[PDB]
């Protein structure tokens, strides 16, 4: 009863959006009980029907019963803030965006094209959909802060930023990464390069307008290119990395953060697929980040991780 | 974690219905290994696309890898052979049908009007819709002739067929029921009563292109409802019992055969969410079909489980 289940196990994602969607979970914060009835009135919702989709909740371990209400379980209490990696991705991920492209996978896949899943259905981008599609860049944006917050700590541990001075990160968003590095370490100039519609106000974080697949500017003493690669094909990542090699000087270091996919590790593997899906691009071995760094002209001096799924790599120009 | 792990699970779904989709999952057969780079050279896949996507089906459990290839692993054997409940599961559901009805669930919530979460996406209702799309009534009957199989069994031991003479199956798509009756009772006239575009054709079975909606035909001494009356809300549930009563003599026996509201199943907690999501419709508890069918001038004579999930109701006029 294992294959059954994994295939219905997307209507338990499904009442979990609905839930959350709806505007409901906001109620169920410090594992407070919730009578259904007041909660139905509040948002104009048949009771009846409402009751239904919380048994569901109840019968997945989502909610819990009593003669007091219903409350979030122990280990569901993340839907309560809207602020958790839990909430920001059904946010993110949960809609017809994915969900559209997922259904046109399978023709992705027969129709070999330089379309992927994505553009096959929205006809751009997934990139040039987010400047279109604003509410989905907010959600997209809230949801890549948190995956940044998880890192900083063992990052700042690892790698030493107090010796260099000029630096640039290479589709950096929201600059987290920069404003959590800033932090913990003063007397740097740091400046963050993305494509952007209004560019992002900060004071000490510099945003350049700019486009990784023309010239990247001089100066920097350290490059860095978080989550970037894996939205890019080999082709499309060498031109990437020509472009980092050039704007690096002999002493520059490239550092690449990235999800690793290692031969046991299915949050990368599931990732993996969701990249492709979008960009028709992939999570990389570490034979592969050199594949593409050799063909670039750069050489990796240093890989460790940093936590079970997240990886960090020090490219120079050699 | 739980919660994430529940979110991002959809991703498992979706990747199953990517490998069926395709047309791979029938090269599988009696667990027999495959070649990855074979397997994506005869359908024009690019073989990083499809290795990387056999990667993840390892992960979640699905395929088990080898130095000579991939299989589909014991639990999992059911995606290779075409007619298993959990292929014919995933044609039926996993499509845009149910996934944009879905996504579309919680503004049905908001709006409380009786248009359920499907009429709201396609504009008809889903027997209307699927007049329309020939393919999918195919997946859909052919599910449904497996959930049929599995009740056959007990219903043969439950209910004694040889004291009938003439039996209707009102809504019976392809007359499994009967068929599979008519297989172990012999010399009795079976006719089977639905919508139809092409009539279907089977041995000692009639099928009649007819709407219970509509006067029954008389002379029948049992008339059968197997999984009807749960995609109708209470108003239509009643119209139907009405016309069987009216149709039905003194003599006159009504078997309704349905998933009961059972208060502990996960597996019907997710279908009643379903029939809401389908039809505007819900699964009833014995005292709820006593109710409907007390309106429509019936009387329960004798109620009985089958199995976990399903159950049978003899119903008389009086
Ligand atoms: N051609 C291009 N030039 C520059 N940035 C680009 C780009 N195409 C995409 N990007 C940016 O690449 C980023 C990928 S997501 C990574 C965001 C951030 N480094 C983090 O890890 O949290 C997005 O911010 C996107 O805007
Ligand atoms: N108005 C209507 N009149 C008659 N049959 C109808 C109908 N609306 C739907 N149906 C039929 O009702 C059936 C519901 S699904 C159940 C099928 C069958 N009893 C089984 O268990 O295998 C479908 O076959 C559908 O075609």
């Amino acid at each position: 009863s294992m294959l059954i289940d994994l295939i219905t196990s997307y209507r338990k994602t499904a009442a979990i959006y609905t839930f959350v969607d709806a505007g409901l979970s906001i109620h169920f914060k410090n594992g407070d009980y919730v009578d259904i009835n007041k909660l139905a009135s509040q948002y104009g919702i048949d009771y009846s029907r409402l009751n239904r989709l919380c048994d569901f909740l109840i019968e997945i371990g989502v909610l819990v019963s009593s003669d007091h209400g219903v409350a979030l379980s122990e280990e569901c209490s993340a839907l309560a803030d809207p602020n958790s990696v839990e909430f920001l991705t059904v946010k993110y991920e949960i809609n017809s965006e994915h969900w559209d492209s997922w259904l046109m996978y399978p023709k992705s896949l027969l129709e070999n094209n330089g379309k992927s899943a994505f553009e096959m259905v929205h006809g751009k981008s997934f990139f040039e959909h987010l400047d279109s599609n604003k509410g989905l860049k907010s959600d997209f944006d809230a949801l890549m802060s948190k995956y940044t917050n998880k890192i900083i700590k063992e990052l700042l541990v690892i790698y030493d930023f107090d010796k260099h001075n000029r630096i640039l990160d290479l589709g950096g968003g929201d600059g987290e990464l920069l404003i959590r590095i800033s932090e913990q370490v003063k007397g740097k100039d740091y400046t963050v390069l993305d494509r952007y519609n209004e560019v992002p106000i900060s004071e000490g974080i510099n945003f350049i307008k700019g486009d990784f697949f023309k010239p990247i500017p001089t100066g920097y003493d350290l490059y860095i290119l978080k989550n970037v690669l894996n939205n890019w094909p080999d082709n499309d990542a060498i031109s990437i990395l020509k472009n980092c090699r050039e704007a690096m000087d002999n002493n520059a270091t490239l550092l690449i953060i990235t999800l690793m996919k290692k031969p046991q590790s299915l949050v990368v593997k599931s990732v993996d697929i969701l990249m492709d899906m979008l960009f028709s691009a992939k999570q990389r071995y570490l034979s592969e980040f050199e594949d593409i760094a050799n063909q670039a002209g750069l050489v990796i001096r240093h890989y460790k991780d940093l936590d079970e799924i997240f990886s960090l790599i020090e490219l120079k120009v050699k």
